[PDB]
C-alpha cells in the first residue's frame, strides 16, 4: 500500500541519517578537531516521536508532534557507551531531556526510545534545560539544570518575565530520576554544576549568580559554593573563581559548562563567555584551569576564546552562539567535546587531555589591551622569523 | 558489536538506495522524459547476494560474489506491478536473469530474493542474455533470449569465437521456467522476439539473421518468421521487415528491442541501430510502425534515432551504447521505456502511446542525403518564421 | 495558454543559453587558454529548427527534427564578426553546413536562421562534412570539404564501404554557393584545404592522399599540390610536406586543419594526428611551420601534441578526439582556435600569433626515442635547478 | 615583477597539489579501499620539468616540454619510503621512467628531481614502459620492462607494426642503472616479471608469450621460465601457470602485474585480464595464488575480477582499463596497491595480506557458465536468508 510504503521510507531515511559516518575536518588549529556533520539535529529524533504511524488515526501521515532543536547537552561515559543528555525543544517551545547514545562518540548517536521523565519539585516548572551530569563520588549521577518559571511580578501584558533556579535531580540508571529540592540561593542561578568530589567533606557547586533572568548585573562570574546537604541544598558563602572582564570574550556574562576534567596538572574547565554586539549577544567557549590542592585557585587563563562559531555553526534559532555543557574524557586521554551551535544542533570536537592542557598552559594570558596583544604577537613573530631564516 | 553494526549499516544504506525517489529531467524534447537516476545498477543487487553475512565464515565482512552490471532488461506488467527481467552480470563475467519489481515503474525497483533458475537446453550454454518477455495469447509468458557457446570450429588459442542461438523458455509465474528447444535456423540469431498474437494461426518471431557472432554480414535487418510449433521451433520462411541503410543510425546492424506495442494506428516498435566509428560500435534506439492488417508492412519510419546516449549514459563497460529489450504500456496510455546505458546500468524514460505514435508519424522520413535533410529542415524553418512574425 | 507558455519558455531558455558569457580556464600551459563552456552544442541550434511551433500541427510540442552534434567547424572573420562554418549532424546521421556568428569570438555564437544550401556536383553526395574556408586572393571565399558516397564496389550486405572526394564550392556572401567540380585525383582525399595565396601563379592545395576510406595505407602525410584551374581542379604533382612517424602522435594518420596563418616567421599550421590504441583511434592537434619563401619547406616541428582531449572533451559520440578545421587571427595578433571535441561539440581556445610562434620555435623537436626525450628533459631540468638555486 | 609572481604561483599551486591529503572512499566491498584522489597525474610532474623558468629564454612563461600521463608504475619499499617507478608519457608520445616517493604510501608522492637514465641495450629501443621492480635475493634491484621497436618486416606506409622485447636492468640505488641484454626468447614478450627468490638455484621469470605485438594468438596465458644467468637471459623451458579462459575476464589476454607477495598461505599474485567488447579492449585486475612448495602450482583461483574501472577510472587516453605493475606490503601486513586507470593516471588502493588471502581463498571459483554462477549464488542466498530469519 502507498501508506505502508511511505512509513517504510520514513524509517529507512531515518536509519540512513542515524548511521552516517562522521569525518574530521582536516583544516584546524591543532587544538581541536571539528567534524563534518552534527552529532544530533531535530531530524535525529525518532520517527515514532513525531509521526502517528497508524493509518486509521493519521491517514495523511503527517507529524503530530514537531521537534524543533537538539541542543545544550550534558554528557557521560556510560556502560562503555558515549551518552548525551540532550535538551530537545519541541515545536511547542518547551524543552525536555532525552538520552542519546553512541558506540564511538562521534556518530551513530541514537535517542533512547523514551525521553527523560523528570518529576517536578514542590513548585512546578514551566521549562527545564541545560543539564550537567556529574557522576559524584557518593555513587549517584546528578543532573543539575535550569528550572524556569514565569515571574508574575511584571507589568500587565508582560509574558516574558521569568525566574531561573537551579534544579537538582539524581539517578543511578538515567531512567528513574529522583527530584531533589531546587537550590536555595539569594540570587537567580543558571549554569550551576556539581563538582565530582567532596571538598572539605562537602558537596561543591559551580554557580553563576545573576541579578536578572537574562542579565547578570552585579554577578561577577563563575562562583563556587560548598553545600552541606545536596538533598536540602542551600548556598551560604559564594566565591567568584573566574571573573568577567571588560573587552574580553567574557565581558557581559559567563558560566561553567560541563563539570571540569581532573588532570595531573589541575582541573580542566570548559565555559562559555558572552559579549554584546550590534546583532545581539555573542557566545563563545573558553577554558581555564584550577589547582588540585585548591580548586578555587586559578592556575591557567589562556587568553580569548577556545572555540567560536565557524561556518554552519553561526546560524540557527539563536545565531552567533556556541554552548557546551557536556564532554567525555576516555582513559586513554581522548576528549570528546559536545557543543551546541546557535541553540539548534549538537556537534562534537575531539582533542586530548595533553593537547587541552598544553593549550591552557601555553596560550599567552590576556594582557587586556591592544598594545599588550601586539607585544605578545611581536615576540612570537620574532622567534619564528629567527627559526625560519 | 562492530561486525553487527557494519551489517546493519550495509542493510540501511541499501534500503536508502532502493527507496530513493526518482525525478524527471526537465530538459527534454517533448517525446520522452528521462529521469535523474538509473532504475537499477549493480549496487541495487541485494546485500545478501554479495556478502556472506555470517561473522564465523566472513569475519572481515567482504563481498564473496561481486556484481558488475545490471543491463538489457526485459519488462512486463505483472499482477499490478512493474517488472524488469534483468540481465545481471557478475564479476565473473557470466550473466544470469533476475526479476526486479516496482510499484510505480520509475523507482523502488527491488530484486526478488532469488534470481531466475533457467534449465539448460540439450546443449548447455555458457552465457545467457537479453531476454524479451512476451505474454502470449496462448496463456504463457515466453522469454526469448540469446544462448551463447564457444565456437568449436575455433583454432588453437582462439577463446573468443562464439555462436549465438535463440533460447526459448516459458513460465506462468516467472519462478518456474520450462526450457524449450533452442530455435532451429540456418544462420546465427540474436534479438529474436515473440510477437504477442498468432498470425495466420502461427507463432510469429522477430528475427535478426547474422553471418557471424558479432557482424551481420549479408544479414539485411530485422526479420519476420512464422513458426507452427513454439515447442519445436524452426524457421522456414523469413522476411526482412526493417532494413539497414547506408549512412543511417542502423547502417551496420539493427535488432528488435522489446515486442511491439499494439495501438489503434498499428504496431509500435522499439529497436536498436548500430554504426561503426573511430571509437568502436555506436548503439542508439529507434522506432518504426507496422500495419495491424499486415504486421510485416512498414507504415512509419521516422528518420534517425529515437534516443541516443546523453550525459552519464555515454560511459560504462561498453560505452556509446543505448539498448532496450523491455517496455510497459499501461491501460491509460502511459509508457515506461526500460533502456540500458553502456551495458552497465538500467534507466527509465516515460512517454505516452499518443506521443510515441505522433513522433513516429510526423518526424519526417529520412531522404538519405545531406541535401534532402537540408530541404526538410528549410521547410520547417520557413513555416516557423512565418508563424513567428 | 499552456502551449504558448511552453513555447515562450523554450525560446527564453534558448536565449539564456546563447547569451551565456564564457570564462577562461585559469589553469593552462601558457600556450593556449581553454574556456569553461563550449561555443556550440546541439542545444545551440535554433528552437525553430527542431520544433514545429504551431499548436495545430504539433499539439504536444515535440521536436520534429532532432539535432545531434555541432562539430568540425571552419572559421572566418567576416564583416567584423567571428564566424564558424559548422558541421551540424542531425539525428538522422546526415551532416549539413550552417553559419554561426559571434561579436567577440568566444561566446554568443548564434546560427543564421537558415543553414547552408549547397548544390550537388554532377554526382550526388550522401554526406558532406568538415569544410575549410579560405578567403582567397582571387576574391572568392572557398569551402573545401569532404563529399562522401557509398562505394559501389561493395559486396552484398556491405552498407559501410564508402568513398571520400574533395568537394569545392565558392561564395561571396556565405549564402549563395557555387558548386565547382569535385577535385580530380588518383587516390581518395579528405582534409583538403586551399592555401590563401597563389604560388607560382597557381592555386595551392593541402592534400592527404589515402588508400582507403578510413585508413591511409601508403599515404605518407599532408601533401601539397598546385592546381592551374580551381574550376576544373585536378592534382598533378603532389609532395608530402609533413610526414607520419612511428611512435608519434601522428603515426597512423594526419591531416591539415584550417588553412595556415601567415606570420613574419613563416606559415603557422594547425593539423590533427592519429594513432591507434586499445580504445580505437585517438586524435590530437599539433602544429608546424613552413617557409614564406617556400611553403613546402618545414621550418618548425615542435615535438608532440599541441592540444589533446582534457576533461569533458574526452567523451562524446566519437570519444578521445580533438579536431580543428577553423581558426581566426585578428590584426592585433589574437588567435581564436575553434576545435571540436569527440565529434560532438565545438570549443574555443585563445592564444596569440607571438605565443604560437614561440611554441613552435622553442618546444624542442622530437628526437624519436625515450632516450632522446630523457636527454632533452634532463637538459631543461639542469638549467632550471641552476636558476632556482 | 609580473613574471616572478607568475613563477611563484606555479610553484605554490604545485606544492598545494603535491601535499593534498588523500581520503579513503567509504563505500567499498570489504576487500580493497579506494581513495578519493589519484596518487599521481601528469600535473604532478615537477614545474621545472615542463616550464623553462628563465624569463630571458621563456618570456611568455609557457611549457616547453608537455607531460601527458603518469601510468603503469612499478613499486618498491625503499629506505623507509614508498616508491613508485612511474611510466611518464610526454606530449611527444614517448615514455620514460621516473622515481616518485611518498612518506606514507597514499599521498604526498613527489618525483625525484631527475627521471631515470636508462642505458640502451645493443639494439636501441624506441619506447620503454611498464617496469616491474624486484628486490632479488642476489642483492640487486631488477627492473624488467617492455622495450619496443618498429617492426622492420613492415611494408611501405606501415608505421605501426612493432616488436616487444623484455628489457632487463638492475641497480642498487635507483639512480645508476646497468642495462643487461634483452631477454632472448622465441616469441614476443610483454609483462615479464622477476620472481624475488631463486628456484632450483635459478632466476625465475613470469612471462607472457604472444604471437604478435598486441594479440597473443596461441599464447596460452602467464608463463614461468627458469633462467641460469640473468646477465645473459634466455628462455628454455616455459610453462603456463595461469591460463586464459573463454567468457572470463581474462579471455583474450592476461599478464602478471607486479611480482607476487609471499604469504604463509602461498604466493599472492596480482594480474590483468583482457576481453574484447564493442568499445575495444577492456582491462581489469584479478588475483590468484600459487604454492610455496611449487610456485608453478595454482592453489587459489577466485572467480572474476578483483578490481575493474569505477567512476573517474573509466575514462582516459585508453579508456576502460585498469593496470597494475606495482604494490607494497609492509611488515604489519598492510598492502598498498598502485594501479593505473585508462593509461592516464595512478591510483592507490589499500588492503591487508589477511584480507587479500581471505578474498582469494573464499571467493568461489568460476564454474564457467551462467548455470554454475546461479547455483553458487543461490547457495549463498540460502545461507544468508536462513541467518537473517
Ligand atoms: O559592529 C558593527 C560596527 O560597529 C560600529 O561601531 C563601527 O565602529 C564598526 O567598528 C563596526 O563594524
Ligand atoms: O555490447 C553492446 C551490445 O552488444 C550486443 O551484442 C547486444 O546483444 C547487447 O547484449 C549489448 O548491449
Ligand atoms: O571521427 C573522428 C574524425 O574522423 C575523421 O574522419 C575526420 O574527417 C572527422 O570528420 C572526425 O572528427
Ligand atoms: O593500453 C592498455 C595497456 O596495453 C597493454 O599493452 C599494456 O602493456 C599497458 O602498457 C597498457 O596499459
Ligand atoms: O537567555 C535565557 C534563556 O531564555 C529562554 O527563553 C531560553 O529558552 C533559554 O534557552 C535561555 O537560556
Ligand atoms: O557483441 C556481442 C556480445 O558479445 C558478448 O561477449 C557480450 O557478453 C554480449 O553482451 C554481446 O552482446
Ligand atoms: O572516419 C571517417 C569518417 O567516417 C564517417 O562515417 C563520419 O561521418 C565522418 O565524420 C568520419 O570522418
Ligand atoms: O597495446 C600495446 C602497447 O601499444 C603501445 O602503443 C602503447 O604505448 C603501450 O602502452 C601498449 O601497451
Amino acid at each position: 500500500s502507498l501508506f505502508n510504503d511511505k512509513v517504510a521510507k520514513l524509517l529507512a531515511g531515518h536509519e540512513a541519517l542515524l548511521m552516517r559516518k562522521n569525518e574530521p575536518v582536516e583544516e584546524g588549529n591543532g587544538v581541536i578537531t571539528r567534524y563534518r556533520y552534527p552529532v544530533l539535529t531535530a531530524a535525529h529524533t525518532p520517527v515514532f516521536w513525531r509521526y502517528d504511524l497508524n493509518e486509521e488515526t493519521n491517514p495523511f501521515l503527517m507529524e503530530r508532534i514537531g521537534m524543533n532543536a537538539t541542543l545544550n547537552a550534558g554528557a557521560i561515559k556510560w556502560d562503555g557507551k558515549y551518552l548525551m543528555l540532550v535538551r530537545v525543544e519541541g515545536a511547542d517551545r518547551k524543552s525536555f531531556f532525552a538520552v542519546a547514545e553512541s558506540p564511538n562518540g562521534i556518530d551513530n548517536f541514537r535517542f533512547w526510545e523514551y525521553p527523560v521523565t523528570l518529576p517536578e519539585d514542590v513548585v512546578p516548572a514551566t521549562n527545564v534545560y541545560d543539564m550537567r551530569l556529574t557522576a559524584h563520588e557518593d555513587g549517584w549521577i546528578y543532573g543539575i539544570f535550569c528550572a524556569e518559571r514565569h515571574d508574575d511580578n511584571a507589568p500587565i501584558g508582560d509574558l516574558s518575565s521569568a525566574t531561573a533556579t537551579a534544579g537538582i535531580a539524581r539517578t543511578k540508571d538515567l531512567k528513574n530520576w529522583e527530584r531533589l529540592p531546587d537550590l536555595k540561593t539569594k540570587s537567580q542561578q543558571r549554569n550551576v554544576v556539581l563538582h565530582p568530589e567532596f571538598v572539605d567533606g562537602k558537596y561543591a557547586l559551580y554557580t553563576r549568580p545573576q541579578d536578572g533572568f537574562i542579565d547578570t548585573g552585579s554577578g561577577g562570574g563563575i562562583g563556587w559554593a560548598l553545600i552541606d546537604d545536596i538533598t536540602h541544598a542551600e548556598v551560604g558563602e559564594e566565591k567568584i573563581i573566574d571573573k568577567r572582564y571588560y573587552h574580553t570574550i567574557k565581558e557581559v556574562k559567563n558560566g561553567e559548562g560541563p563539570h571540569p576534567i581532573k588532570t595531573p596538572q589541575g582541573w580542566l574547565h570548559l565555559a562559555h563567555g558572552v559579549r554584546n554586539c550590534a546583532a545581539g549577544l555573542r557566545y563563545v567557549l573558553y577554558m581555564y584551569m584550577t589547582s588540585l590542592d585548591d580548586p578555587t585557585r586559578l592556575i591557567a587563563s589562556p587568553a580569548g576564546y577556545f572555540m567560536a562559531p565557524v561556518g554552519e555553526e553561526r546560524i540557527g534559532d539563536v545565531s552567533n552562539v556556541l554552548f557546551s555543557n557536556g564532554w567525555i574524557a576516555d582513559d586513554d586521554g581522548k576528549v570528546f567535546i559536545y557543543y551546541a551551535s546557535s541553540d539548534t544542533r549538537m556537534h562534537v570536537a575531539t582533542s586530548t587531555i595533553e593537547r587541552l592542557v598544553d593549550y591552557c598552559l601555553h596560550t599567552p594570558q590576556d594582557g587586556f589591551s591592544s598594545s599588550a596583544s601586539v607585544e605578545i604577537l611581536k615576540n612570537l613573530i620574532e622567534r619564528n622569523l629567527r627559526l625560519m631564516k
